[PDB]
């Protein structure tokens, strides 16, 4: 048992914890700013977490051990001015501007500065940022006049992907952040999975903006814009309109892009029908040659970049299936003309998706057919978030609204795609009843959800047993591959996602306050709302969406043959 005091109050305990991690537990109030996923900035700790400790002095908080007979300040005078210099520091090297900022309503440094009244030694006023911003990426940015320095997206690119893609760099003889050899990320082995945004505490990093291609969309009259949502993001954005977590805002969504004067509110759970439609009717065809094996789901960018710059053997066992997003975009230049009159020259497509990869897929120079891009723009749930505001739509108070149902109406297989394991689950609700030419009454795939790193499970398919995997992270992919699992058994079909938890905690999602992300599990109370969708949702299999049906009917004819072969498939070599 241990005895200890802090700010004149005696608790006891047995824990053997950190000082910040039992205030934490005992609401008491300590700072912290680069401590994040269990590991601060060792090369230059912030020390904004910075507590006394009598008979020893001042001492970093989040990486102290609580000792019998500690006696802890965390409010002294000295802590404070401690603190305030730290800050103070900060600031010399910051261009503090909140104004015109992304991340004025929600940023950790801000919140310090505030706090701490903490003031520069001299203003930091970069006259040309040019030096300072790096935009060549598809999918990510960079202003390094907001750079703490604080090391938080190097190591969450390390503990979320193993790539170690973001790096410490010498440019002049000063420590910046970067991609290797200061390339542009997407040159090199970055999976533009955006974990490091998700990390920053400030506007440092950001997604690559695709708001100058929706703008200059809705202002041109002859373009027809339609907009469409991944599965995420009604799980999400309500987070940044003070609506708190898990809360579903589906309906709220779709109001609000129509007072955004987009022309058709479509959802890409409707294209992750379509996938499945394709990519269980391959599965099945696979069954019949025997292989070849392992499928693997291709509808994850940063998996995609993955196996392109680490397993590129692995490519041609990727399934051909486009990803919801793409497949999508391919049927609103080709389907949706066919039902609407509309010039498929004047169609523009914009997705809002929980995801910086997808502007990288989207952006891909195939990604197009007879000069019409699948997809014109991708912004993230963030992007919209800002949109909506910049409107002035009361987006908490907005009534609910329906899709357009000819590429909006979507099954429960298809809500569930925004988790790890989702597409996975939603793929044998099909394949089972494809190959068993029934319609199965069972079709919860629990062995396959949850934050499990990798999971596994044996399944029955027209009376054979079949290997599935499904790798929950970028990192765990890297350990399914180097510790032999995947040789370990035959598999035949294997979901790999980039991020983990699923797009759910994708990089194009709302940033979460440390402290938040402490208490509240937001990997797995965003999935629930997908979840729950699913259970009440009157279509629960992607091959009875009735407006799909009617699509591949009308129009496609047969999955995985015919017309959806020559457009709807895509394959990397
Ligand atoms: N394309 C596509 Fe997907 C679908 O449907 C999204 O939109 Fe995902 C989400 N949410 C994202 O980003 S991508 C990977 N597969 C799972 S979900
Ligand atoms: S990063 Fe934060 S403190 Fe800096 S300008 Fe933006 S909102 Fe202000
Ligand atoms: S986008 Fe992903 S892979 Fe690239 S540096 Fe960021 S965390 Fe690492
Ligand atoms: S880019 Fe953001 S997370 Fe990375 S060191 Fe700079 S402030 Fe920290
Ligand atoms: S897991 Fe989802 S959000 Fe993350 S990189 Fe893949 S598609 Fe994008
Ligand atoms: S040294 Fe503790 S929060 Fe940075």
């Amino acid at each position: 048992m241990k005895t200890i005091i802090i700010n004149g109050v005696q608790f006891n305990t047995d824990e053997d914890t950190t000082i910040l991690k039992f205030a934490r537990d005992n609401n008491i109030d300590i700072s912290a700013l680069c401590f994040l996923n269990n590991c601060n900035n060792d090369i230059n700790k912030c020390e904004i977490c910075t507590v006394e400790v009598e008979g020893t002095g001042l001492v970093t908080a989040c990486d102290t051990l609580i000792e019998d007979g500690m006696i802890i300040n965390t409010n002294s005078d000295a802590v404070n001015e401690k603190i305030k210099s730290r800050i103070s520091q900060l600031l010399d090297i910051h261009e503090f501007k909140c104004g015109p900022c992304n991340r004025r309503e929600n940023c950790e440094f801000l919140k310090l500065v505030i706090k701490y009244k903490a003031r520069a030694s001299k203003p930091f006023l970069p006259k040309d940022k040019t030096e300072y911003v790096d935009e060549r990426s598809k999918s990510l940015t960079v202003d390094r006049t907001k750079c703490l320095l604080c090391g938080r997206c190097v190591n969450a690119c390390g503990k979320n992907t193993e790539t170690y893609a973001m790096k410490f760099l010498n440019k002049n003889g000063k420590t910046i952040i970067g991609a290797e050899d200061e390339k542009c990320f997407d040159d090199t082995n970055c999976l533009l999975c955006g974990q490091c945004i998700i990390a920053c505490p400030v506007a440092a990093l950001s997604e690559k903006s695709h708001m100058d291609r929706v703008k200059n969309a809705l202002n041109a009259p002859e373009k027809h814009v339609i907009v469409a949502m991944a599965p995420s993001v009604r799980a999400s954005i309500g987070e940044l309109f003070n609506m708190g977590f898990g809360v579903d805002v589906t309906g709220k969504i779709y109001t609000a892009l129509r007072q955004l004067g987009f022309d058709k509110i479509f959802d890409i759970n409707f294209g992750a029908d379509m996938t499945i439609m394709e990519e269980a009717t391959e599965l099945v065809q696979r069954i019949e040659n025997n292989g070849p094996f392992p499928m693997f789901t291709s509808c994850c960018p940063g998996w995609v970049r993955q196996a392109e710059n680490y397993y590129p053997e692995l490519l041609n066992n990727l399934s051909s299936a486009k990803s919801p997003q793409q497949i999508f975009g391919t049927a609103s230049k080709t389907y949706y003309p066919s039902i609407s009159g509309l010039d498929p020259k004047n169609v523009f497509t914009v997705t809002v998706m929980p995801c910086t990869s997808k502007k990288f897929e989207a952006d891909r120079p195939q990604m197009e057919k007879d000069g019409l891009r699948d997809i014109d723009a991708v912004i993230t749930t963030r992007e919209l978030a800002k949109m909506i505001k910049d409107a002035k739509i009361p987006f908490a108070k907005l009534e609910d609204s329906e899709a357009d149902p000819a590429m909006g109406e979507y099954s429960g297989a298809g809500a569930i795609f925004g988790a790890t394991g989702g597409v996975m689950e939603a793929a044998l609700r099909s394949a089972k009843d494809f190959a068993e030419n029934a319609e199965l009454e069972d079709i919860e795939y629990k062995q396959v959800r949850g934050l499990n790193g990798i999971k596994e499970a044996e399944v029955e398919i027209n009376n054979n047993k079949y290997n599935v995997a499904v790798i929950n992270g970028a990192s765990n992919l890297f350990k399914f591959m180097k510790s032999g699992m995947i040789n370990e058994k035959q598999y035949h079909f294997i979901e790999v996602m980039a991020c983990h938890g699923g797009c759910v905690n994708g990089g194009g999602q709302p940033h979460v306050n440390p402290k938040d992300l402490e208490k509240v599990d937001i990997k797995k109370v965003r999935a629930s709302v997908l979840y729950n969708q699913d259970e009440h949702l009157s279509k629960r299999k992607s091959h009875e969406n009735t407006a799909l049906v009617k699509m591949y009917q009308n129009y496609f004819g047969k999955p995985g043959e015919g017309r959806a072969h020559e457009i709807l498939h895509f394959k990397y070599k």
